């Protein structure tokens, strides 16, 4: 195939015009959508907290309308998605993978709409869930939908309009560009055959979809963490340690989503009134949590500064993760709309740091800050559990500014992602798409 | 299809452990072959560098043993190439591409030992090219090697294993251990069609390979920029601007690239004899550069914090860009080993900062820094001519930390790749193993 061959490298990267352009609305519409989502989620979290002063002083009548207030935001959200559009449930991304395998639709009319108000619901009701996955999802379908509007036909058209969705999607909501693009690069196209998802074209989408998300968002970090300490050669030993921890960690942490999803069905059957129900009873739990220990419900994005600076005692530290790593369960596998990115983010920051302060103890002769150890498992459970690590390591990378630890963030990630393949562990969004696949035939 | 694709998924991520451990040992291979290829170049003209004080009273004695230090080490790389293993010239990066594609043979006995030897020749004599290209086909090769000695079968394991090596490769030379991992994703991988290469294999070849060079090399890097401004968002539209410039260039110089290959092989017409005596010519040329005005000759590392750091003048900047257009192309073109990543980097930074100081006067109420311009036009020669401007970019980023300016970057890079496909230019890299099928079949 020598003569094909020549003919096809002289003929390589020329994405038509047409679809650079489509790209370009796509990305600009997923920043617009995701700086409304992100403006949206927080007015709603403050008027949650707008109502626990005008009730500040009878403690009991306190607790009630914190967790009512998550009850109905929670409720209104899982309502919205059993009713309307059961596909913008969970996380968002196992679907958009599907789409991409031409194996689940993008049924733009009904998710738009949905995952946008039912996460409105459940983000803002404080549950422990991330920005992220509703934004992925929600860019895909905007991609799929000024497919449909402006009637472009070629299957390179709606694999890269969906892809560049997706990416400007992820893009937006971490501020993180590269991330994004070395999202769908490495986990979100489809993985065992060739594409035709035009990388030029992903990148103007994620271009001014940043662009957006700047404009309305200047000045402030999701993440401020500061310069922290180098690694020196004779330390880097202790991180493929951490990674190895995270490798066993990682696919343990699976089992339990997937087996609380079963469990926690157990518990409504399919029923949409049991189910709403279960769900307004998670999100006031949630909000609850969000009055009395703060760091075991939310994003978990703001506990990351902290404990990345050695604010935290090791006690606060185990209790945080153990605490955490039950609400992140119990939110995430319900199915409430909701990513598990950012609170991964997290749980690995917490696990590090902990690492860290018994590293820097044991060692006074390496000089350690417990710090550069958060920053190393930051991405460690992205690498260990949905088995992403170059997509981890470059988003952590994005996020802290941190790059004197490439190599220590690397190593880590790869004893992480080394060990989760190891001890018998598979991708989170494959292996759920996968079960996904397995009902979708399993009744016929 | 469905049946397909739920057993394919529950069985994703799973590279085989042999291809796993061979990884790692193939980096830590590349790692101090890269270290020692690097070592070997410095010296080399570290003795051209004593050896112009032996003679430092002579002006015309001065001259003469530049030029011919440099065009006796630049003709022992002609001939150990053309004599021993002519697919060992140039770059080097079309032929590992082609060896992936299953187009060209991986020659190992035979490109090792020329291409690293023959490569201290041309760059240890101090000619326009880099220590990349070259450690990217020797990784390879070593890849290709470990291969055959503990004789692993099956295309996924020759496909991977000749992968992590040429990213170990880049890895190791720039110290750069993403930029090359997205350089075997981007580029240097089938384009075309599906492939078994495991890029977690490739991942654990890259950071063996880049610990062995930090061992080596440490506390000190290629290029130090420092900290320079921020973009602010009424200013991004420059960059747009700059990457277009960038992307009509890159074209008009892959053309010139591609032409004068040719042009020089008129000179003489594949003859052993006179190749050689040319490539010392040019060598000759380029010791010779290298001490009446060094920013004209060698890699061009040198000439970027002093490029980036304002502290040229405009007309400088327009000799340097100019001069080093003609001693990249000569050096290049004429089939030196040696890459050509590096002596672009270099012109980027020039053509940037030249942007960068028309827009300081042209908008002072921009509070510019035309630094700025420098990181944002440096890997847009990457983007424009070699059309890799996610690579570019991560590696300009691996090299410069100075992340606050990843959107300009960006935007420079893309309107570069957006400019060079509209005005119908080619990956180069690509073009240059299109032409060398071309007449694998003439």
């Amino acid at each position: 195939r020598r003569r094909q061959l020549i003919r096809q490298l002289l003929e390589r990267d020329k994405t038509p015009l047409a679809i650079l352009f489509m790209a370009a609305v796509v990305g600009t519409l997923v920043g617009l959508a995701a700086v409304a989502f992100d403006k949206g989620v927080a007015w709603l979290q403050n008027q949650r907290m707008g109502a626990l002063v005008h009730t500040a002083d009878n403690y009991p009548l306190l607790l009630t309308v914190a967790f009512l207030c998550s009850a109905v935001l929670a409720m209104f959200g899982y309502f919205l998605v059993r009713k309307y559009a059961p596909e913008a449930g969970g996380s968002g991304i196992p679907e958009i993978e599907g789409a991409l395998e031409d194996q689940r639709p993008v049924r733009w009319w009904r998710v738009l709409p949905v995952k946008f108000f039912g996460g409105l619901g459940t983000l803002g009701g404080g549950m422990v869930l991330g920005r992220q996955g509703p934004t992925v999802q929600i860019g895909g379908n905007i991609g799929r939908m000024v497919l449909d509007i402006f009637r472009l036909k070629g299957d390179e058209a709606r694999h890269t309009l969906l892809a560049t969705g997706a990416a400007a999607g992820l893009a937006a909501a971490f501020n993180a560009p590269l991330a994004g693009i070395l999202f769908i690069i490495e986990e979100m196209r489809p993985q065992f055959r060739y594409t035709l998802i035009s990388i030029k074209a992903v990148f103007i989408g994620v271009i001014m979809s940043t662009i957006m998300y700047r404009i309305f968002n200047h000045e402030v970090a999701l993440i401020d963490v500061g310069k922290l300490s180098d690694a020196p050669l004779n330390t880097l030993w202790l991180y493929l340690i951490l990674g190895i921890i995270f490798g066993i960690f990682g696919p343990i942490f699976n089992k339990w989503v997937l087996g609380m999803q079963d469990l926690l069905h157990r518990v409504h059957g399919g029923n949409i009134t049991k189910w709403v129900l279960m769900g307004g009873a998670i999100g006031g739990l949630c909000g609850l949590l969000g009055f009395v220990a703060p760091a075991t419900s939310g994003g978990g994005f703001n506990l990351i500064p902290i404990a990345t600076a050695g604010n935290f005692s090791m006690g606060m530290l185990v209790f945080i993760f153990v605490a955490r790593v039950i609400t992140t369960l119990l939110c995430f596998s319900s199915g409430a709309p909701g990513g598990i990115f950012a609170p991964m983010l997290a749980l690995g920051t917490v696990l590090g740091t902990a690492f860290g302060m018994v590293a820097v103890e044991l060692f006074p002769q390496y000089h350690l800050e417990a710090g550069t150890f958060a920053i190393a498992g930051m991405g460690a459970l992205l690498a260990a559990s949905i088995r992403a690590p170059l997509t981890g390591i470059i988003l952590v990378l994005e996020m802290t500014d941190n790059y004197q630890l490439i190599l220590p963030m690397i190593i880590t990630g790869l004893g992480a992602t080394l060990l989760a393949q190891f001890t018998g562990g598979k991708p989170l969004y494959s292996a759920i798409l996968a079960r996904t696949l397995a009902k979708q035939e399993a009744e016929q």
